[PDB]
């Protein structure tokens, strides 16, 4: 009988237009419309499963922010991450008496700065990632792109730590990872290659981890309100509607990438778990 | 074999620059409340007076678009205000060239947005060439009684009532040779559901590509490409821009953007002359 933990990995801020495109459009009466700098949670999920511990997303690297940080100053200033040491992934796991080395599977929803930050920790895991996302991030690396949402220093470490990669092929079916745990191949949308998770918990029932395939309940609607951070608009719309169908058909909850209200309600790792 | 191409000034529009250039000015830690700008841009149409028959690219906005009594919804008028003196109305521009709507053989609708398809209803004697996916999407807006957005219900109503003669460009259809040196380019989905361009080969001026809203401005075009906020198919949009770039390179054509203010300034308008 698995136990699922929600781990609080701090907070990030950014232009609300990244989150919800064209939220406050200029008008003839408000020609100089202003945006907001909204705050949202970064979190990860540990599924402690008989067949092996599964980790979904990894938040940000502890060495991300500041003048000796891995993130470019441009990135630090557009997407600032605020976190106490207790929020650091290694510490959240430590609190749960789980060692990095105990993780069998890490599912990378995508390789953005606030999701792939600590991949490098898990040298004993199989890292599951969409092949298109992997290819895209590696090109950023090879092209020496030191700005944007893909952190050169993070990728550098993934390679140096000799991580064990399992790429989900573009046209690959869902992957049964363990009893009641399936990796969903969302494909291109928010990013080059998005992965989700369906978890069937004996008590709680069905859970869909959407990650950045759906930022918030506002994104979800209906109607859908798409983000400014977006690669494949058609694929993004398709993915959201596909999630809506799966949720309906499997009677699952949809856990968004960073819904403040929803995260608030979650039972965090410090208080307990889901079963 | 020896045409005259005219650029017709059909007024100005204003809108949030974020529509034009996606996330042009993002907020940061030390500028959290970054503000946008209401940017003005030209609306124009192109008449190709060709021996085989007159060809019109785009139709601007309907004369009865703006105002309390206007066809455009309030919310639309506020976000996308059109300002035009009577001189700017397409029917007047054509008149000052001694061209009647009835003389137009073909209208090419780049797409069916408010500032491109506003005067389709005038050309009851023409074949209206439009992308089938754009036509389908617009008709759905109509049938769904959608009153707000960039597809004007009252305009579509008029197209149907005036019994326009339609020639849809199929999704996988090759370019169309409308006339000697005039090809309809099938750009497919991107900015909108179905985009059409034009390649014109003029004896003197050489090659011209009318991109319309496939490329808003030189800023859009880059490199680097800066996509718009008004977008349907991001991947298709990017594909189309790069395709236009290649065609321009290989055919040595100028690229005429949808609404580039600087380029528009440089144009010889219909009050001054034409391109041969
Ligand atoms: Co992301
Ligand atoms: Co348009």
């Amino acid at each position: 009988r698995p136990k699922l933990y929600v781990m609080d990995n701090g907070r990030m801020r950014m232009d609300k237009n990244w989150m919800i495109a064209m939220h406050n459009p200029a008008t003839i009466h408000n020609p100089n419309a202003q945006t907001e700098f909204v705050e949202f949670p970064i979190y990860t999920v540990l599924i402690d499963h008989p067949e092996g511990k599964i980790l979904f997303d990894t938040s940000c690297n502890p060495n991300s922010m500041g003048p000796q940080g891995r993130w470019a100053e441009s990135t630090q200033q557009m997407f600032p991450w605020t976190a106490t040491e207790e929020c650091y992934l290694h510490n959240r796991l430590e609190q749960l008496k789980v060692r990095p080395e105990d993780i069998r599977y890490v599912v990378a929803s995508h390789l953005h700065l606030n999701h792939a930050g600590c991949l490098e920790m898990f040298t004993n895991a199989t890292i599951i990632v969409h092949e298109d996302e992997f290819n895209g991030a590696l090109q950023c690396y090879a092209r020496n792109q030191k700005e944007g949402a893909y952190i050169w220093a993070d990728i550098d470490a993934w390679i140096k730590n000799n991580l064990q990669w399992r790429t989900v092929k573009r046209h690959e079916d869902n992957i049964l990872l363990a009893e009641g745990v399936k990796v969903l191949n969302f494909g291109s949308g928010h990013a080059w290659g998005m992965l989700g998770l369906h978890v069937e918990l004996p008590e709680t029932g069905g859970i869909i981890l959407a990650s950045d395939a759906i930022y918030t309940a506002e994104s979800y609607g209906p109607p859908i309100k798409p983000p400014g951070i977006i690669y494949d608009s058609l694929g993004y719309m398709n993915t959201v509607e596909r999630i809506r169908r799966i949720a309906q058909e499997t009677k699952s909850q949809v856990w968004f990438g960073h819904d403040a209200e929803q995260f608030k309600k979650f039972r965090k790792s410090t208080e307990g778990y889901y079963e």
